């Protein structure tokens, strides 16, 4: 009883010293750069396997998109094409608001209307963001495929597979993607503008809070009003209620024990965002990006993460 108490402290002390031990060993202080694409072997040994991020330069110039993709170009090329647009009152789709996890209001708008809202020629309630992931580029904007590649060759050879998804990203400067993780090896390419990433290694998990949230979706009405409507067709989704920009260190003090990485990834640059890595995404106004999702390898590293996630829960560490 008094010994069960001291053992729990020994369990927590191990969990609380793990992120500092793991990051001293595996995680670099700053995000390193590659001047040109790595070899498939180098890419796997140096980055994929040890779960390390890096920005890769000079790997997107065989894409015509780098020279062509202006806001005017999208209008002239795919303006009349209708795409899925996220609409949110504040620019935070897929985020914790109050005691709800809130999903964006989805909209079928022409690209030209989206461009108008960004350019000032038109106005819209809330904030817009073309951010339907699940492979929106080949699905909704296939005409743009002729300006890019359908995959990243050297990485497809390295990971030994083809991308599960190729996504299109076009957003307002006020459109922000909150802290989360995916089970994908992510190669993030920006064609115009610039993306600002706040990264956390998966080993920082014991200092990053999760909770179970009743899910809901913004409903945009004719009066330009967003109302949070409960979706009673899905069990709670776990999400991070922490804003890394302005952390609530009174309620999540242990987040100060975690350390974030920062990197601005620019036009013609490619970021290797490793699987299970936490990221928080900001963008310049009218930023255009394309990312490739390769499904992660479900090996010991994944099983390990599941354990220590469960352990973080059982010890009430957050
Ligand atoms: O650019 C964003 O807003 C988020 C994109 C993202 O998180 C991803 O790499 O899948
Ligand atoms: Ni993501």
């Amino acid at each position: 009883g008094s010994m069960a108490e001291a053992a729990l402290e020994a369990v927590r002390r191990a969990l609380q010293e793990f992120p500092a031990a793991a990051r001293d060993l595996n995680v670099p202080r700053v995000v390193p750069y590659l001047d040109e694409p790595p070899s498939p072997l180098c890419f796997y040994r140096d980055w994929v396997c040890p779960n390390r991020p890096c920005i890769i330069r000079n790997a997107l110039q065989h894409w015509p998109a780098l020279q062509k993709w202006s806001l005017s170009y999208l209008r002239a090329t795919v303006g009349s094409t209708e795409v899925s647009v996220a609409v949110t009152p504040d620019g935070y789709a897929d985020a914790v608001r109050g005691d709800r996890f809130v999903m964006p209001a989805e909209r079928r708008l022409p690209i030209s209307h989206v461009l108008d809202v960004l350019e000032g020629r038109a106005q819209h309630p809330g904030v817009l963001y073309v951010q339907k992931q699940c492979s929106n580029l080949p699905t909704e904007l296939p005409q743009l495929l002729s300006d890019i590649e359908s995959h990243v060759p050297w990485a497809s050879e390295s990971l030994g597979k083809m991308p599960d998804a190729v996504n299109f990203w076009l957003g307002d400067a006020s459109a922000v993607t909150s802290l989360h993780k995916d089970h994908y090896e992510n190669l993030y390419c920006v064609v115009s503008g610039e993306k600002h990433f706040l990264l956390h290694p998966p080993s920082d998990r014991p200092f990053i809070p999760y909770n179970l949230y009743t899910p809901a979706t913004y409903q945009l009405t004719e009066e330009g009003t967003f109302r949070v409507v409960d979706e009673e067709a899905m069990e709670k989704v776990p999400w991070i209620p922490l804003d890394p920009l302005a952390p609530d260190l009174t309620q999540y003090p242990s987040y100060s024990q975690a350390q974030a990485l920062h990197c601005t990834v620019r036009a013609g640059e490619m970021l290797y965002l490793p699987a299970l890595w936490f990221h928080h995404v900001q963008q310049s106004h009218g930023c255009i990006a394309v990312n490739f999702w390769y499904d992660m390898e479900y090996d010991l590293k994944y099983s390990y993460f599941q354990l220590m996630d469960t352990l973080t829960r059982a010890t009430g560490l957050d």
